[PDB]
């Protein structure tokens, strides 16, 4: 008797042709699974923002002060909404741009370029209630707000040839108050204007006085912008008013470039290759459905709930018209292998698998499921990306290209697996059928074909002449009837 | 005898190894039909602009005072070129931006937020020829054209602390003349500014003075901008001289945010979950090629003219498993109470039908569909990015198209052989009980060695056939 | 007597993978992936590149007197640039919207240089200022198609010129203002100090201020030379003012196009040639749907893999000396010596031995692997993209969101055509087996009786079975007078 495998298990996969078939064997190919934790990133931490925004943090909001600051990190890690931006309330250029560049870093280091002391002849004291310190006026740590001495305010003049070894962002502010006379109060001057310079960059701001609701009580406001210093290029500061300078630039090496991971949790201590807001996922399987935000070297983000190829056979306790055909059912008791045979003989009677079928079958499944995890290509993207309030437009461009991809990986995938299992299911029944047949043009007259897979001997067949039709040996001095 | 199912069919499918193969049945799964129509959009009309621009009908050219104006849309309707903009000569900052902003709308209310009676101590009554209301020297219906009052223009100031409830579109402008005179004419001041302000917001704008060429007779421009007031925030207007000010607000919530259809037709009351410039589709198939620039949840635009899956088998009037076409040589058009039978097997018709049927609805549903506008603006210096969008819908266009054709093709392949398998089966099947006694024709029949009544024969289709017999 | 069903066999070594094996020999192959360029630089459908040498567009343009000798064509399909040109703002600055420009210039129908405000006119004002670093033999020179306005005796009257354009294309045109680092080098220049620079058009309205600053030097100079363009429609003018600081236009550029392209970052030349599809590392003239030579293609291309090898089979398995276990089943091997086709017959009998091939059953399944290896071809659809795209500094987001779905796409090409590869080479195999399996049944329905089957695929005849008799099996016709022995 030839026969097929049969056992306890009630897993179901789909096909092309029927669904909600039960099959032997399984292997899910939809990896659902994160680890709830934030983890470093292929050996590298994050930057822990806790609620600081990349402005407070670089202008260096009093309330940043202690931050987590690590010489080196992978992604960044901030708030939906940190709370802590612009005490003084302003506004930031290319904001998005910078946090981008910031995403990811080799080395960043904090340096002292144009020192506090140095602006003898201005006034340099200046804050404001919006920034406190211990209920005390303060400042951005980082920025010193240049006002008259005296009633004095002369040309402001300072510069920095980038030393270095590094690239360096610097960053720096102009101020607008909301009066002709707030303006006269700090820089008595009236036309004033704030200039920058370097080999690349030149820029010149007049500060825009003008009425204005108070945001944190004040009714002016401070708008920062930014740039990179190339190594031995000088920056060159002039201003007659208004001008909110930097003391210290940011030495910057990078880097290939990551992206901004908006979370509420914190650093573990772990170890991913793919980041999710949700947690880390460790796996090799080509598809995952945990959340679309990832950063790092990830699955295809698909929307399913489960992709499950099928491995085994169809489960019995096809398109060759054997498995759940001609040979009505499967064998529990035959646990050794996927096709084997049962035979009936008088010196007792069992289950042998033919092993050297199942082996070629299973090589094959093996192969099949390699197939479609090993042809899928990785790369590392951030997919989240910024954009600002005029940005609105290219923000749905991006929607609409992760949508369209999404879509694409999920009707491939869906169907991949349906194509598939179809395939898998029949590729056993041929197994099955070709086993029937390689023993049946072995035996031919020697005996009565059953047609339920089984074969009733003519003559006498001891074990050895069982084994000579597992062997491939049957043959063949018969005699009978 | 065993043998298969033919009809009177001319329908063609393709395979990956044969072309313009005869197929008893069918299944276009390419939607290529729309209703000429434009229609509301899951339950909510279009704006319907006619020939205004999106900046005329804000800024309220009165050449736009009878538009339909509705509390809700769902997309906007412009023309392709609304002649209708800017009837005094300028330019409107972030206007693709506006658009985008304003292409879907959960609620949108005009409201008077500086009326212009209160501008004492300037002109108000500033127009333009260019912007004439039957005849006669008019403006925009939506702003305040301030000018000097007497031979005097002191500061202008106003302010709006917007208590509406929900957030504010509002919109104002800076007049640019041609000369240090019509400067003077209008406003007496010489180095005048606009200053604007609110919690996020400030900007201040200094007049540009310049020779130009006329357009609708004007030299002179005026140069719009925008912003959205939080709700309860507050915007500031300072002027020394050529502010446009703006009279209204716009309320305005949303909502999910959609985009605007060039088209020249008009709203016909109908009902769709997917809209194109030639009309709505009704479709549930998973790709159609009527149009690119969709609005809604929509098939996939593929560059197909037909996608034809095969459903029902090789018409052969008179494959892989060699029995369709093959030792049966033809098909049975007396047999047509289903595919497979004798001289029909209801059981494995019933099998067959089922699963071909579950063929097609794997192909049309696990197609995820959303909503996409498609249809994007973009200014003059942003070409790279237009063709950033052209490059990325040419894209998904080639993989939709390439990966439907293959899909069809290789899936009609299986379809056929399929069929070839379940007859190849049913012959087995029927072979398997009978055996010795009958001979095996080899065209798929067999003659009985016994006499063989109805019962017996029912017997064979019982799958039942036992079996005395020792008849030669 | 005897007759024999088998199929082909020869020196192939070439390897496919299917889903279910892999280095599986088969008789016949053809790849699909394009991996072949002939390392050159070409026509683009009939038209030439614009050949900028070390050159940027900016230098081009503004003319660079270094630039003066470069080819400058009518027409060109795209633009040839070096990575870091070189040649770019001689008198050191910036230009507003450059990578815009590139765009709109990488491609184009006609473009004409025009002179439109000839620098005699500018009576009034000094006109041939120059700079060092601009030098043209040892010699101060300028920007050949600018003019460097500037004061006359000590007197920098208002600048006034137009342009209404009659070309009859619509014009390129390109200006610019100068930021000195000095309220005394501002003096020497143009006496005025408030200065500006308006221009008009029908669209366009830009007043630019002077911003002067201390400044690194570059090429010697701290002070910077900003420009900015427009394109001028037809029977539109563009009008100049300035009080100061104004570098104006001398020549316009008419420009018709078109359909935009895009510049390809390369070393080497035009070579005369022509390609559909030209790549960084030469031209590839194809019909594959992928191909794997470089991503930065410019033309209509095949789909950009990340594949070696696509390698679908064609023919059978080798197998010399499958799903319906008649190839390496139990017609346990292939005929090196039947060679007229894919299957066959053996056929031994009293009067020779030899090989026959089903040429019907060859016809048909050859037929049917030709429509394969077209449908994989023939269903891609394939246009003209540019692929690599300009960006500023301030422009990294952007950059990388084309970066992103260029890889977006590179891996659903590179995922779909492996496992295309794959799914349709086990198909192949296992068509192969069935056309086998078939003819070996055909065969055998026919004999019956008559034959001992011996199950490697042959069929012993118990009667004499002399070359008629055995045409009669391959003709189809065998019948059958036959009752021994037995």
């Amino acid at each position: 008797c030839i026969g097929y495998h049969a056992n306890n298990s009630t897993e179901k996969v789909d096909t092309i042709l029927e669904r909600n078939v039960t099959v032997t064997h399984a292997k899910d190919i939809l990896e659902k699974t994160h680890n709830g934790k934030l983890c470093k990133l292929n050996g590298i931490p994050p930057l822990e923002l806790g609620d600081c925004s990349i402005a407070g943090w670089l202008l260096g909001n009093p309330e940043c002060d202690r931050l987590l600051s690590v010489p080196e990190w992978s992604y960044i890690m901030e708030k939906e909404n940190p709370r802590d931006g612009l005490c003084y309330p302003g506004s930031f250029n290319d904001y998005e741009e910078l946090k981008h560049l910031l995403s990811s870093v080799k080395h960043f280091e904090k340096v002292k370029i144009l020192p506090k002391d140095r602006w003898t002849q201005h006034t340099t004291t200046g804050g404001s209630r919006a920034c406190a310190v211990s209920g005390n006026p303060s400042f951005f740590r980082n920025m010193v707000w240049l006002t008259k001495k005296g009633s004095n305010y002369p040309v402001a003049k300072g510069s920095y040839n980038n030393t270095s070894g590094e690239q360096m962002l610097i960053i720096w502010g102009v101020h607008h108050p909301i009066d002709e006379k707030e303006q006269r109060t700090l820089y008595q001057n009236v036309g004033t204007y704030v200039s920058v310079g370097t080999s690349t960059l030149n820029k010149r701001s007049t500060p825009e006085i003008a009425t204005r609701p108070k945001v944190n009580g004040l009714g002016s406001r401070m708008e920062f912008s930014w740039t990179l210093l190339d190594m031995w290029d000088t920056i060159n500061f002039e201003s007659t008013g208004n001008l909110i300078a930097p003391e210290y630039g940011f030495k910057i090496s990078k880097r290939g470039s990551s992206g901004i991971m908006k979370t509420e949790g914190t650093l573990e201590n772990c170890e991913t290759k793919c980041q999710t807001p949700l947690g880390a996922i460790n796996t090799t399987l080509p598809f995952h459905n945990v959340h679309p935000l990832t950063i790092g070297e990830c699955p295809k983000y698909v929307k399913s709930e489960k992709l499950v190829l099928a491995t085994g056979l169809r489960n019995v306790p096809g398109l060759f018209g054997a498995i759940a055909g001609f040979i009505e059912g499967g064998w529990q008791g035959m646990v050794d292998g996927w096709y084997g045979y049962h035979h009936s003989n008088d010196q007792g009677s069992g289950y042998a698998a033919d092993k050297e079928s199942t082996q070629k079958a299973f090589d094959g499944i093996t192969n099949k499921v390699n197939s479609v995890i090993e042809k899928m290509n990785t790369q590392f993207e951030a997919v989240g990306k910024e954009f600002s309030n005029l940005e609105r437009r290219l923000e749905n461009l991006n929607k609409k290209m992760e949508d369209g991809f999404l879509d694409v990986w999920t009707y491939n995938a869906e169907l991949l697996v349906l194509m598939e299992n179809e395939r898998t299911l029949d590729f056993h029944d041929s197994n099955v059928k070709n086993l029937y047949d390689k023993v049946r043009m072995q035996l031919r007259d020697n005996v009565k074909e059953l047609g339920n897979g089984c074969f009733e001997f003519y003559h006498k067949c001891d074990d050895e002449c069982m084994n000579s039709v597992k062997n491939g040996t049957y043959d063949y001095p018969k005699y009978e009837e």
